[PDB]
């Protein structure tokens, strides 16, 4: 069977990689392709801290709780493999503040030693009364990507640069299946008023003292529209912006600034971090992710589509159980052609 | 008033520039002098990582828990002020792991967040079955060091590298106080049976993906002679390693190899970490820091001594309150000479 996977940022690569995993034993020759007109360095997930971090409550779909808990589970039983740091994964610890109290997440099981801070500790953060501390997981896109591309690569997946204009051009070159994992630009194939970008811009800067994340919360400013600083393996990221229907894919002065100085805020030490880098993206934002089986009609033919995307800004977090789900989706498009 | 400090690790430079602080104004003239044999890059100092932990249980003085704590919180006061990666200073979570369990230890309340290990903590390490988790402080010697040197430097406190063969010879040079700050060799100044080598060795690995510690504890072994990993600032150091008596000040093939393989196996990901450096360093083991006076004799004129040294594994995190200490004992030796 002939499979095309459009889109080669986490969801398409993870997908992937798991569909393979999965049928390859199983499908007669499994012809996988993977289109994309970007590739790593230059996607959206190579723009991601990485940080393992779900929604504070309790969403529309419920199943997504799951999706993040799955792969929560799934990271934290290789975070002391020998193989952890070629995927750029590893824990921790850090803190979550707001301004008054508030319940503790759904995922509040799901994280390593979650607990409310104390006084001591909140007297680190004059402006915020109120907060958590727990250990999570961070899995950083460049590298995350780049394994997977390897591990891809070896099972014979090969890769095409190239923008796909539609779904129909796709399948008339002969494939059976389109994963369709195009994130933010997933209109363009198909017009979804439901997805949108939220975009983001992020400084890296050098600051190696740093060895926990902070979160921020604000009701007023919203979702990833606070001051944040999540520390990686090479780098520290300092954000905080969040701007829906923005297309600009261009670093802003004034988003430069608002960054700067509320992360210079949370952490006075920030100062004279050296700024190592910049980088705008797009978080492809949607009331609930859109993972779901389709039969594209062209011609005396009807073609499978599986949709994957609008992860907003929990791709990284979510994406194995969505990846699973997924490959559970194309196993039931085989049973359908009664190919197993 | 003529003051001399013998040694410049943290013991010493604190000492000083406590004393410099508190009584520079109220002396006619404060001449503070500092005599050493090594200085930064080669002090004890130099070669421990920084971890602020004192011993698990209730010691024979317990002034020490006091002063450990006044460095504690002395420290936390300024994590966060734009001066902190000057002098080292960090906040940084991790791990204790015992075989079983044990009572809590007496300063659970002054680090922050302190709690026991969860059950899925727990699995991360297999051959532990109990622990702690908290937040400390880290204070590296080789920066705090050189931030000691640049204060007191500025202070118009001279520095001298010479050994002193004798407190005799300091006095006879006119020296008012001797302030005796001379770590595991004070023994050559006045003998002190009780006072003797821990050997350490360590190795600094880069491993920036790793943010927490994690400090194992083994009965068999004892106190600092298992393995160990504590994140630093540029690099990972690894440890393990106490031996009492050994004034071998040569890294050693089998114990790199000890260190090396109790870390591998504490944290897999670490069999891929580069190693950068290795270095020995002597613990100035004792059964108490001794922090007292004591007037010398030498000639028609008596002379003052402030002894402080003694601080064995412990003396980043205890150096402050024993500076405070150190600087009221000079108090009492100016209102004794009707000098205030
Ligand atoms: C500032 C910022 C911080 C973030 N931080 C985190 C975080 O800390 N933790 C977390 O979980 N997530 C984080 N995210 C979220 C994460 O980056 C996204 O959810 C995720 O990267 C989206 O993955 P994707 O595969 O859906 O998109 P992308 O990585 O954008 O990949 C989309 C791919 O589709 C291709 N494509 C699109 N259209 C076509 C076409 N028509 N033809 C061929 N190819 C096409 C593109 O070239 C690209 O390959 C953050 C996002 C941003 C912007
Ligand atoms: C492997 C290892 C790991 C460690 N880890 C930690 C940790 O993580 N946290 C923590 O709290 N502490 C730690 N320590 C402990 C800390 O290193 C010591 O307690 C502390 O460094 C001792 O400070 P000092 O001033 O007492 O000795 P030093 O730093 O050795 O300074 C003594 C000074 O006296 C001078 N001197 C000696 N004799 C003479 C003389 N006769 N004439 C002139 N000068 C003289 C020397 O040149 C030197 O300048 C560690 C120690 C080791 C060895
Ligand atoms: O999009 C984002 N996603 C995240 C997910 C987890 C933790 C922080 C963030 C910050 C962002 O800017
Ligand atoms: O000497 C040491 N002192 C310490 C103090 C605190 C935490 C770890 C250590 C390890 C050592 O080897």
């Amino acid at each position: 069977m002939r499979v095309v996977v459009i889109g080669a940022g986490v969801i398409g690569l993870s997908t992937a990689l798991c569909i393979h995993e999965r049928y390859h034993s199983v499908l007669q020759p499994l012809d996988i392709k993977v289109y994309a007109d970007r590739f790593t360095p230059l996607t959206t997930t190579d723009v991601a801290a990485g940080l393992w971090q779900p929604y504070l409550s309790d969403p529309n779909n419920p199943q997504e709780a799951d999706w993040s808990q799955q792969t929560f589970d799934y990271l934290l039983s290789h975070v002391h493999s020998p193989n952890a740091e070629n995927l750029g994964l590893f824990l921790i610890s850090g803190y979550n503040l707001f301004h008054e109290a508030i319940p503790d997440p759904s995922w509040k099981d799901t994280v390593l030693g979650f607990r409310k801070l104390t006084p001591r500790e909140l007297d680190m953060f004059p402006d915020y009364g109120y907060g958590w501390f727990h250990t999570s997981l961070i899995l950083e896109g460049k590298n995350y990507l780049q394994w997977l591309t390897e591990r891809l690569t070896e099972r014979g997946v090969k890769f095409f640069q190239r923008k796909v204009e539609s779904f129909e051009e796709v399948a008339r070159e002969g494939a059976d299946v389109i994963v369709n994992c195009t994130g933010v630009w997933a209109g363009a194939l198909q017009r979804d008023p439901l997805l949108q970008p939220g975009r983001g811009q992020i400084m890296k800067v050098d600051a190696p003292w740093m060895k926990h994340f902070i979160l921020t919360h604000d009701p007023e400013r919203g979702i990833y529209n606070s001051p944040y600083i999540i520390p990686g393996t090479q780098t520290v990221t300092l954000g905080g912006i969040f701007q829906l229907g923005n297309w600009s894919e261009l670093n802003n002065i004034q988003d430069h600034n608002t960054i700067w100085e509320g992360c210079c805020r949370l952490e006075p030490t920030l100062k004279n971090a050296r700024i190592i880098g910049e980088r705008t993206g797009f978080r492809p934002v949607r009331p609930q992710i859109r993972l779901e089986r389709e039969q594209l009609r062209t011609g005396p033919s009807n073609t499978e589509v599986i949709h994957n995307y609008g992860h907003g800004g929990y791709g990284l977090t979510i994406h194995w159980g969505c990846a699973l789900e997924a490959a559970k989706l194309f196993g039931r498009i085989l049973e359908e052609k009664k190919l197993s």
